[PDB]
C-alpha cells in the first residue's frame, strides 16, 4: 500500500544491491525495515509499480514481506520486513563452522516452503539463488526479489546469453528456449541447495558461462556437496531434470525434505 515518507526513519546504510541502495530504518515507530532505493534507468517504472501491488498481496511467514511503496517520488521506495543476518550467502560463508546439517535442512525447509506457496499462487520467481534470500535475526531463511527480474530494461540481464544472466541456477529450457516455468524455479531450488549444503560456494565456479550450458545440456550435473547425505542429494539431483514434467513439485519436495528431518533423529 503507499506509504507517505513522513513515517519513515533512516537509521543505518544496509549498501547498494542489484537494484540501488538499501537502508535500515523504522516504518510507523515499530516496524524494523529495509528501505531499498531503486535504482534510477534499471526498471520499468510502471509495470514494476503495478505488479508490486501483487507482491504486496503475496504474504507467507517465509517470504521477505513487502510492507508498501512509495512511488509518487523517484527514485521508488521499497519497504520491506528488515533481515538483521542479510544475505543468505553471505551469512552461509561466515558460520561456515557453525552450522549442522540439521540447520542446512531446517534452510532447505524455509526455502522450499517459500518456494511452495508461490507455487501454489501460481507466481514464478524467475532467479532463485541464495544471493535473493536473506535471514532474519532468528536465523530463518526467506525469499525474496520474487518476479524482480521481469521488469529489468538491461538485456544482459534478462536474455539467455546475456553477460549477466544467472545460467549456473538456469534449466535447459530456460537457456535454449527462455521457458521459464515452476519447473525452472526448482532446477533453480536444487542448485540453491547446493548452494546451501557446500556453504556457499559457487557453482561451477571455474566455468564460463558458455562452459556451463553447454555441460548442462549434456548431462553434467553438480556434485554431491561433502555436508549432503545420499538422501538430501536425491532431493537436490531430482530437481535437475532434464524433463521439466519429470521433475518435482515444491509441495512433494517439502514432503521429501521433512522426510529427511524426520530421518535425521
Ligand atoms: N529486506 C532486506 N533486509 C535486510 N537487508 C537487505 N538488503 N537488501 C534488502 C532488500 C530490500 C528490499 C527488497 O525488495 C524486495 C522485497 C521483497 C520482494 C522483492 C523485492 C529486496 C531486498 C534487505
Amino acid at each position: 500500500m503507499e506509504i507517505d515518507p513522513k513515517d519513515l526513519t533512516f537509521l543505518k546504510e544496509l549498501g547498494t544491491g542489484q537494484f540501488g541502495v538499501v537502508k535500515y530504518g523504522k516504518w510507523r515507530g515499530q516496524y524494523d525495515v529495509a528501505i531499498r532505493m531503486i535504482r534510477e534507468g534499471s526498471m520499468s517504472e510502471d509495470e514494476f509499480i503495478e505488479e508490486a501491488k501483487v507482491m504486496m498481496n503475496l504474504s507467507h511467514e517465509k517470504l521477505v514481506q513487502l510492507y508498501g511503496v512509495c512511488t509518487k517520488q523517484r527514485p521508488i521506495f521499497i519497504i520491506t520486513e528488515y533481515m538483521a543476518n542479510g544475505c543468505l550467502l553471505n551469512y552461509l560463508r561466515e558460520m561456515r563452522h557453525r552450522f549442522q546439517t540439521q540447520q542446512l535442512l531446517e534452510m532447505c525447509k524455509d526455502v522450499c516452503e517459500a518456494m511452495e506457496y508461490l507455487e501454489s499462487k501460481q507466481f514464478l520467481h524467475r532467479d532463485l539463488a541464495a544471493r535473493n534470500c536473506l535471514v532474519n535475526d532468528q536465523g530463518v531463511v526467506k525469499v525474496s526479489d520474487f518476479g524482480m527480474t521481469r521488469y529489468v530494461l538491461d538485456d544482459e540481464y534478462t536474455s539467455s546469453t546475456g553477460s549477466k544472466f544467472p545460467v549456473k541456477w538456469a534449466s535447459p529450457e530456460v537457456l535454449m528456449y527462455s521457458k521459464f516455468s515452476s519447473k525452472s524455479d526448482i532446477w533453480a531450488f536444487g542448485v540453491l541447495m547446493w548452494e546451501i549444503y557446500s556453504l556457499g560456494k559457487m557453482p561451477y565456479e571455474r566455468f564460463t558461462n558458455s562452459e556451463t550450458a553447454e555441460h548442462i545440456a549434456q548431462g553434467l550435473r553438480l556434485p554431491r556437496p561433502h555436508l549432503a547425505s545420499e538422501r538430501v542429494y536425491t532431493i537436490m539431483y531430482s530437481c535437475w531434470h532434464e524433463k521439466a514434467d519429470e521433475r518435482p513439485s515444491f509441495k512433494i519436495l517439502l514432503s521429501n525434505i521433512l522426510d529427511v528431518m524426520d530421518e535425521e533423529s
